[PDB]
């Protein structure tokens, strides 16, 4: 009864901001302050990954490719951990920036290398804001250093980390590396969650500056479940890292993502009148995945109406014809079209 029904309360976090969403569903399982305007400081990298990213997936240039280290890197000679001017580096080593403290002379010589000048690199940055549909961020460098004008919020940069994860998987991947060399060195991972034991931590950016405090997005999967955490504006070194496995933890443990439907899987059938065959194939057009309290995948109930009370010819594939509703406890907590999977011509 009331066990089955609770509704979990939500742990103290110690941080201005944050959002807890699950990857594959889209739910949001927590949240406060979500859309307040921050400076995102460091996690700016993380679109530029996005762009970075896309680039290499259109095959703009390759992993091996050599880049020249112009006067703009420099800009922004003892250290071993900057880069010379005139020097030649592998794409492969400076697009690992993301992983590090600073990093950003290789940041700004791969946005030149990209998009010919970081205009037009933060020009790809923010058109990519509006594609993704974000109502609270804008970017005025790659590096997000030297322009506090700058903002996002935990919601947009938890929905930046879902884009990464979704639309550039070979660029998401760099995030995990623990150990990687960068200027012929050897140099490690930020990200302290990746060394933690109880949880598979494998993303995504750290970042502190002492107007934006201890921000970090994170993402860890347990079975075939993924969540992502968005915390800003943390308020100590001590929670820095903390503060986001207490949010991690707890959605696992309250929480479950199930997949009841799979696209071109056959729902249910139909009778159609005046057909080629007398039998519609009924399904989804998109994977049907359900975020609901965990342990009631057993109580969870799936069942459709028509749009009309027959199905007649013809009939086209991913016509609309009905909707499928996922019930618990007779509470609808989902709906979606039902599609026509076959094309069914006329008789
Ligand atoms: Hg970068």
């Amino acid at each position: 009864l009331n066990i089955k029904t609770m509704i979990p309360g939500v742990p103290q976090i110690d941080a201005e901001s944050y959002i807890l969403i699950d990857y594959n569903s889209g739910k949001v399982l927590a949240e406060q302050n979500a859309d307040v305007r921050r400076d995102p400081a460091s996690l700016t990298k993380m679109m530029t990954s996005y762009v970075i990213g896309q680039a290499m997936k259109a095959g703009k240039f390759k992993e091996t490719d050599l880049v020249t280290i112009g006067n703009d890197a420099w800009a922004t000679g003892s250290s071993l951990m900057f880069l010379k001017p005139g020097m030649q580096v592998p794409v492969s080593q400076l697009i690992r920036d993301i992983n590090l403290q600073s990093g950003n002379d290789a940041c700004v010589a791969m946005a030149d290398f990209a998009a010919g000048s970081q205009d037009a690199f933060v020009g790809l940055m923010n058109s990519y804001v509006n594609a993704l549909g974000l109502k609270n961020t804008h970017f005025q460098t790659v590096h997000g250093l030297d322009a506090d004008g700058q903002y996002s919020s935990a919601r947009d940069m938890a929905l930046i980390g879902q884009a990464l994860i979704r639309d550039v998987p070979n660029e998401y991947s760099i995030y995990k590396e623990k150990e990687f060399t960068f200027n012929g060195i050897r140099q490690l991972n930020r990200n302290g969650l990746l060394w933690d034991n109880s949880l598979n931590v494998d993303g995504i950016k750290t970042g502190h500056t002492d107007k934006a405090g201890y921000n970090l997005v994170a993402s860890a999967t347990e079975g075939q479940m993924r969540l992502i955490s968005a915390v800003m504006g943390g308020r100590t070194f001590k929670g820095r890292e903390a503060e986001s496995k207490k949010l991690l933890t707890w959605g696992f443990r309250f929480f479950e993502t199930v997949n009841p439907l799979k696209v071109g899987k056959e729902f249910a059938s139909e009778p159609v009148w005046f057909g080629d065959s007398d039998r519609a194939s009924l399904g989804v057009d998109k994977d049907v995945y359900l975020t609901i309290p965990r342990g009631r995948m057993k109580d969870l109930k799936a069942s459709y109406v028509l749009n009309s009370s027959e199905l007649h010819a013809p009939l086209q594939k991913n016509q609309v014809v009905g909707t499928i509703n996922f019930q618990l406890d007779g509470k609808t907590i989902e709906q979606r079209p039902l599609v026509v999977l076959q094309e069914i011509p006329e008789g």
